[PDB]
C-alpha cells in the first residue's frame, strides 16, 4: 500500500526494529521472533511482524544511507502507524577509547543536506528520543553489558573525500559513524512518534556483539 | 574483498548493469544473462557475472539513494576495475509530455550535498558519458523504441517537503526524477571510467517497458 | 586571568550555574549559596563561588546570545577547569502543550547561528546536552515534585526574528522552546571533554500571547542536580 | 527593443553564434557571413545577421562572464525568438592531455557562480548543452577532419582565481577546460525551451605555461553545425 | 516597555552612546553627563539619560556579540524612537601599523554571523556606517586634536576564533580591527531609517599582541568618549 | 601586457574613470580629455590616456557584471599600478524619491555573487567605497552645484532577477539603486592598497519605472562625468 511496502495498516507492530542489511533482518526473524510472519519483500526488504515475550515486535531492513531510511521510516510512521523505530546496526569508531563495543546514540550529526531542506537551512539537532535512549541504557544495564552513550555522525559518504573530518569528529568526542540516524530522528519528531539507535562497532575508522546488541534492543522494545 | 562485496578482482565484467531493486537484478539474471554466476550476496545485493551475445556482462542492485550507489559504484570502478556502469531503473515524470516512456539522462541535478563535498562547494555538473548516452540512443533507435533524452533530478528525499520544486523542475524542462544518477556520474569521472542511465517511467509526479529498457541497455552494453 | 574574567584558578567550583542576566546571578548567589564570594565582576557579569548543602557551587552571568556564552563557557572549561555548566534560563514556549512558567529541560538545541558550522566543516553538528546532566536534572525534578518537560530547544541569533514562519515550523517538529544560548554551550563542552546542560522556565509563549515560583522551582532543580553530579 | 539590444523582431536569425569579444564577432561577420547587416551595436556589442551557404545566421558578442551572457542570452531567446545559440569561444585547458589550440566541445559546464543556485532553490542544477547541438558539433567536426574533444567545462566567475587548488581538483575529475560563460547560457535555454551549446579553442593551459588556424577551425565547425541544425 | 528595557518613550534621548560593557556605560554617564538619570537597569545594562554641553545624550550598554546589540538597537529605534546610535567600544587590532590605545573609526564591517544573510535573502548585505556619523566622528577627532584611522571592521561571532587563517586574510584586505557588534548594528539603523556609527579604541592586537587590562579597558579609554560626544553635538 | 590589455605600465594614468559601456568611455575621452591617446582596445574596450585641467586621467570600459570588472580592476591595480578607480555608470533605482537622471554616490554595495564569499572564507565582506573618494565625489558635486544622494548600492549578477521579492527587501533597508559591478570593484582596491569609488546616474527605476533610451543612457549623462573628473582632480 506504499510504493516500497506491500503490507497493510495493521501488518506492522507498534514497535519495529530496523537494520541496514536485509539478510540481517531475516537472521533475527528467525532468531528471536516467535511466529515470524513475512509482511514485506518488495526490493527484498525483509519485513516481519512477530512477538517477543508475548509483545508484538517487527523487524525490517532500511537500506544503507539517509535517503533510504527516510523512505521506510516516513512510511512506517505515517501509513503503518508505527510508534517506535529502533535502528539496531553497526557503525565505525571515532573515539580512541571505543573498540570493535556497543554505542547508544543520543543524537547524530550529519553531512547530508536533508535536515537543512526540512528546516529552512538552519541547524536541526537530530536527537534520539530520551524515552528510547533511557530504555536502551537501562536494559544494557540489567543484562550487564557495557554500552557507550553519546553522539553519532551520519555520513552521506562511506569513502569520505574529506579526510580531515575523522580527526575533527574525534576532537569533539563523537562516538562513531554510520549512515542513517540523522535521517530517522527528525522524521520521528515530525510524526510525534519516537526513534532511537544502537549500536555495535564493526571496525575503527582511526586505525557476541550482534547477540548483546539485540538482547538490549529487544529488552528495551519491551519497556517502551 | 570490500565490506559490501565478497567477490574478487575479475569476478566482475568490465560492464555492469545496476538497478535499485535487488530482486530486479535477479529477474535479469535470470532473463538475459547466459551462465548467471552469483558473485555477491552481501546485504542480499544480488551480484551476477554472465554473457550476452558472447560478451561478459554483470548485473547488481545498488540500493535506493546517492549514498548507497556511491558505495557500490566507487568499489566496482576501483577494486573490481569496472569500465562502465549503466543504471537501468525507474523514475518519475516531471515533463508534461512524458508518460508512464523511456527517458535517457544526459545529466542529473540534485538536492544532495555529496557533489558539493567533492567539489569545494561549487556546482559540479553531474554528466552521463557522451559515449554511453550515444550508445543508448542509438540502440533505442535500432530496436525502434522511442526514448526521451535529457536532464534528470536525483532527489535525496522521495517525499519532498519542498513541494514548490516539481513545478520548478518542470519550468526548466527536467525530464524525470530518481535518486541515484547524480551520485554515479562523478564517481565515473573520478576513476576515468564511464557511466550512464536509463530509464523508465513508473509514475508521473505532476498528476513491456521493463523489456524495452533492458534490450536497449543490453544492445548498448555491446557497442561500449 | 582572562580578558573577561578576573578570577584565578581555584576560584570557580567544578560546577557553574550560568544565566543570561547578571543580576539574576547575583540574586542566586545571595539566595541559594552560602558564603558567596564575588570572584569575577568584569563587565558587571557577577560571578560567585560558595556552597550549597556542603557542596561547592558557582554562579555567573553569560550575557545574551551564542557569541557571549561562547566567550564565557570556553574560558571556564579551559582556563578555570570547570567540569559542568548548567544554564538556568528563561525561554519562549513553542510546542502548544507548554505553558508559561512550565519548566523545560533540554536534550539538545537547534540553531540559526553559523558558529557550529564554522566549528564543524560546514556540516550539521548536533548540539546535545550531556546525558548525565539531563538525567540529573530529571531526577532532581522528580525528587522535588516539580514537573519538567524534556525535549529539543532552539537558540536563535535573532530575538525579533524576521523569519516569521519559523515558529510554526519548529512547532511542527515538536521543539519545546526558544532561547538564545544552549546551541553554543553544548559543543564547547564536548570540545573540552566536559559536561553541559540547560534548564529553563517559560516566560512567554511565541505561538500565542501569554513567576518567582517558577524561577524558584527551576533553581532548586538545578542546584539539587548539581549536588548529584558532584 | 531592449535596453541592451536595438534590433527588432525578425532582425536575428534562429541560430545565433556568440563569442565574448565583440571585435571577434565583427571578424566573423566580415569573414563568414555574406551580406552582414549590423542589427545591434548597443554598448559596442556588434550583432550581425547574414547568411552562410544560403542558411540564415547571426553573430553577436556577449561580454565576459555569466552575468553578461545572462543578459544577452535571455533577451535573444525571449524578445527575439532565437532557437539556438552556439558559444564560440576560447578557454584555458585543464586536462593534461589537452593542448593549446586544441578544440573542445562542451557536454556541460560546472561553475562557481551563485546564479544557478538562485535560479534553482539552492540546489545543484546541471548546466548541460543540448544533445542535438553537441551532436551537430561532433558531426561537423568529423565531416571536416578537425579533431575535437568532448567533455565537461567549467565557467569561473574569477579569471584570476584566488582558489589555487581548484585547477588540480578539476583535473582530478577530468574537466577539459575553463571559460567564463557556458554555465549561464545552458540553463537559460532550458528555461525558454530553446537549445544551446558551446565550442572552444584552447588558448592557454592552466596547469602549465603554453592561433588563427584554430580559430578558423572552430568557426567552420560551428557554422557547419549551425547549417545541420536548421 | 520592552522585555529588556523598562523605560518609556521619551526617557531616552535621540542620540545614544553604547558599549558592550555596562560598567563602561556607567563611567561615561558619571564622567561626562550633567544630571544623569538612570533610565534603564534591567539585566544591569546601565542606561542613562543626561545632557552634554546643553544637548540631550544617553548612554547604555549593549552586551557582547551581534545577537545582543541587535536586541537593544532594534528596541531603541523602534520603541524609544532613537535617531542616532554611536557605538564606542574596543577592538581588535589587525593592521600592523595600529597599536593599543589607538583610535579607529569604522566605515563598515564584515561579519561571520548568518544574521545579515537571514535578514537579506541570504546575499551579501554591506553593513555600512552612516556617512554623516562617520564624518562627524572624523571631524570631532580632528578638532579635539586626536589621531584616528578610518576603515573597515569585522564583527566576529567567535572571540576565540577556530579559523586561525582568517586574521591574515583580513590583513591582506586591509581591515583595521576586529570587534563583535557593528555588523549587527548598521543594517538595523538602515531598517529604521535611523543613523549609526562606530568608534573603538584598540584593546589588544591579533597579529603581534600586545594586550590591555580589564581596568584600563574599562576606565582608561576616554578620548573615544570625547570624540563620540563632540560628534554627537554636531549630529 | 595582460591578456585583456595590450598597453604597458606607464600608459595608464594613476586615476582611471571606468564604465560598462566602452562607447561611453569613448564619449568621455572625446568630450573631456585634452590629447587622448588610445592606450588599449583589445575586445573593443576603449581605453584612453589624456589629461584634464592639466592632470593625467584615463578612461576605459569595464564590461557588465562582477566577473568582468574584476578582470580589469585587478590588471589595472596590479600590472598598470593604478592608484584610483572611479566607476561612473548607471543604475538601478530602488528608492522611491529617486528618479531617472538623478545622481547617486555609493558608500558600499551588497551583492549576490559568490565572489566575495570566495575571496573571504565564505563570510560577509563589506564591499566599501574608499572614504577619500566618496568625499571627493561628494565635494565636487557640491561645488559644480549638482544634487547627489549618498548611500548603498547592490550589485546583482542577474539583471533579469528571478527573485522578484528582492527589490522590496532592498527598499526596506533603504538601498539607493542597483547596478552590476561595484561589489566586485571595492574588495579588489582593498586587496591592492589602492582606492575605488562609484558614482552612477539613474537610468531606469525598478519599483515604478520609468525608463531611459540606449542613446540617452550612452551620451546624455555628462554631469556624473563632470563630478567624477572634478573629484579626480582633488584625489
Ligand atoms: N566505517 C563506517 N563508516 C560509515 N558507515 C559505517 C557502517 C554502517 N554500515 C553500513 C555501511 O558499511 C551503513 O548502513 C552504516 O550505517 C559501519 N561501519 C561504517
Ligand atoms: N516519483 C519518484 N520520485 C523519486 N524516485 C523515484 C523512483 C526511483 N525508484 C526508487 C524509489 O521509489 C529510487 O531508486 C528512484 O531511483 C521511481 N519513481 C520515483
Ligand atoms: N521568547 C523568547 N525568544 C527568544 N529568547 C528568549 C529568552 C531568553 N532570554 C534572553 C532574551 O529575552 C536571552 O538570553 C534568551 O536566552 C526568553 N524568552 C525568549
Ligand atoms: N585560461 C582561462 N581562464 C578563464 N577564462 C578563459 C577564457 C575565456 N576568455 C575570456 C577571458 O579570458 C572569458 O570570456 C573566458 O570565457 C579563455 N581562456 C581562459
Ligand atoms: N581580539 C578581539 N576579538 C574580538 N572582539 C574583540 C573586542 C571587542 N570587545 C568585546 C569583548 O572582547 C567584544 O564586545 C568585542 O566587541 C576587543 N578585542 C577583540
Ligand atoms: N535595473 C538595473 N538592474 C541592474 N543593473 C542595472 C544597471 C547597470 N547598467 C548595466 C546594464 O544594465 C550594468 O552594467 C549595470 O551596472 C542600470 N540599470 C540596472
Amino acid at each position: 500500500a506504499t510504493p516500497h511496502n506491500s503490507a497493510q495498516v495493521g501488518d506492522f507492530a507498534e514497535t519495529v526494529l530496523m537494520c541496514g542489511d536485509p539478510l540481517r533482518a531475516k537472521l533475527i526473524a528467525e532468531t528471536y521472533l516467535e511466529n515470524p510472519k513475512l509482511v514485506n519483500n518488495v526490493r527484498g526488504i525483509q519485513g516481519y511482524t512477530g512477538t517477543y515475550k508475548g509483545k508484538p515486535i517487527s523487524v525490517m531492513g532500511h537500506g544503507m544511507g539517509l535517503p533510504s531510511i527516510c523512505i521506510y521510516a516516513e512510511e512506517l510512521y505515517s501509513t503503518y502507524k508505527v510508534k517506535t523505530i529502533i535502528r539496531v546496526g553497526t557503525c565505525g569508531a571515532i573515539d580512541m577509547d571505543i573498540h570493535t563495543d556497543i554505542v547508544i546514540f543520543t543524537s547524530a550529526g550529519t553531512n547530508s543536506k536533508i535536515n537543512r531542506i526540512r528546516f529552512m537551512d538552519h541547524d536541526y539537532p537530530a536527537t534520539a528520543s530520551f524515552d528510547v535512549v533511557c530504555a536502551l541504557v537501562d536494559a544494557a544495564k540489567e543484562l550487564n553489558i557495557p554500552a557507550k552513550v553519546g553522539k553519532g555522525f551520519s555520513t552521506d559518504l562511506f569513502y569520505n573525500p574529506q579526510t580531515e573530518l575523522a580527526q575533527l569528529m574525534n576532537k569533539f568526542h563523537f562516538l562513531a559513524v554510520e549512515m542513517e540516524s540523522a535521517g530517522l530522528f527528525p522524521i520521528a519528531d515530525l510524526y510525534g512518534a519516537r526513534a532511537g539507535c544502537i549500536c555495535t562497532v564493526s571496525d575503527h575508522i582511526l586505525h557476541n556483539s550482534f547477540q548483546n546488541m539485540m538482547k538490549i534492543a529487544l529488552e528495551a522494545a519491551i519497556k517502551l
